[PDB]
């Protein structure tokens, strides 16, 4: 198992294009890749450093928090109520994601 | 003068650049141009909307924090304490940032 806290890069990816209902998901040192839209083609995936990718979801799933204090070092979201932290903003939500659909450990598969 | 707290698209994102310090920032229906980096070309800037554009912004700035209770609604912004709300994250972000660099009000020139 792998504590989801220590969870980062493409395996992070990995794991929120599987709570997230992506259709073959996989996940290489170059990135992560799944098919989004049913009927789709493999896209570049990457919720937790890509603004694009994961902006959307930080604004559709049912966030009601993020804080850092003082402005400065890490972040803690908060989902409808389940809990974690990172270093970024979409680092500790993608991870908060993660928790909630799979608790504080994530199965070891080879992502490819 | 304007509202901030009613500010919004291309409008929001031209006083962003220009609390950004970007060179010859313009808005139009068509969006917000500016030059972020000196020696540059004008690019599309909607950090209002897009991620890519008000990701980083939000991970650089000291925000402090953001709520949104029951995870649907409002967002509020908090950053180093000068705050605003929004219906979205980067919205009342992009808000709360105009505000401290000018207050509750801003200049009505036309922005082209």
């Amino acid at each position: 198992h792998m504590q989801v806290q220590d969870l980062t890069g493409a395996a992070l990816d990995y794991w929120v294009a599987t709570a997230e209902g992506h259709e073959v998901p996989r996940a290489d040192a170059s990135g992560c890749t799944s098919i989004r839209e049913p009927g789709g083609v493999p896209t570049p995936f990457a919720p937790s450093s890509s603004w694009a990718d994961g902006g959307p979801i930080v604004e559709r799933l049912p966030f009601a928090g993020f804080e850092r204090d003082g402005g400065r070092g890490a972040w803690r979201a908060v989902l409808h109520t389940f809990n974690q932290s990172g270093p970024t903003l979409l680092i500790a939500a993608m991870r908060t994601l993660v928790a909630s659909t799979f608790g504080d450990d994530v199965p070891d598969l080879d992502m490819a």
